[PDB]
DNA sequence: TGGTC
C-alpha cells in the first residue's frame, strides 16, 4: 500500500454480508489491499457488527470511493445509505494533545495578549480566555496550536517564564487536563 | 484564592 493510503471506516452495512460482498462493492472503486468486517464475540455464534475498514491501495481511491458512497449509496435490505470515514486509528495529531492550559494570567489579559506571547512558537487556531458565569476572568487561558511539537515548545520556553500583573504565581504553561 | 473547556 502506498505510504499515505487511508484506512476507511465503512458503516451500514448488512450483518449478513462477509469480506466476500465488500470486495465486489469496493474493488471497481481501486485495488484493494485489505477488507476486515468489525465483529462481536460476546456471544456464540460471533457476529459483524455491519461496519468494515476497507484500506485501498492508494489514498486517491479511498477518497473518490467515500466521495462516492458516504450518504448516496444504500445497500440491499438497509434503511440508512452507507456512511464512510478515515477510520479512528488513522488520527494522529489530535487537538487534546496539543492544547495548552495557561494558568497564573493577569485578569486585566486578552486572547490577544496572550497570542502575542504564545505566536512565537507556531501557528495558533484556537485561543480563549476562560470566563466564569459573572463574566470575570477565570485568570487563565487555553491556547490550542497546529502540532504537538508547537505546544511543547511553547511549555519548555514559557511555563514559570514571568510572574503577570497582580498574580501569585509565575505563569503556568501545561497541557490542558 | 492555584483558575482546566
Ligand atoms: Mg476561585
Amino acid at each position: 500500500m502506498d505510504p499515505d493510503a487511508i484506512k476507511m471506516f465503512v458503516g451500514q452495512i448488512p450483518r449478513s454480508w462477509s469480506e466476500k460482498e465488500l470486495k465486489e462493492l469496493f474493488e471497481p472503486y481501486g485495488a484493494v489491499y485489505q477488507i476486515n468486517v468489525l465483529r462481536d464475540r460476546s456471544q456464540n455464534p460471533p457476529q459483524s457488527k455491519g461496519c468494515c475498514f476497507v484500506t485501498f491501495y492508494t489514498r486517491k481511491a479511498a477518497l473518490e470511493a467515500q466521495n462516492a458512497l458516504h450518504n448516496i449509496k444504500t445497500l440491499p435490505g438497509m434503511h440508512h445509505p452507507i456512511q464512510m470515514k478515515p477510520a479512528d486509528s488513522e488520527k494522529s495529531n489530535a487537538v487534546e494533545d496539543r492544547k495548552l492550559f495557561i494558568g497564573m494570567v493577569s485578569k486585566k489579559c486578552n486572547e490577544n495578549d496572550i497570542r502575542v506571547m504564545f505566536s512565537p512558537f507556531g501557528q495558533i487556531e484556537e485561543c480563549r480566555i476562560l470566563r466564569g458565569p459573572d463574566g470575570l476572568s477565570r485568570g487563565c487561558a487555553f491556547v490550542t496550536f497546529s502540532t504537538r511539537a508547537m505546544a511543547q515548545n511553547a511549555i519548555k520556553a514559557m511555563h514559570q517564564s514571568q510572574t503577570m500583573e497582580g498574580c501569585s504565581s509565575p505563569i503556568v504553561v501545561k497541557f490542558a487536563d
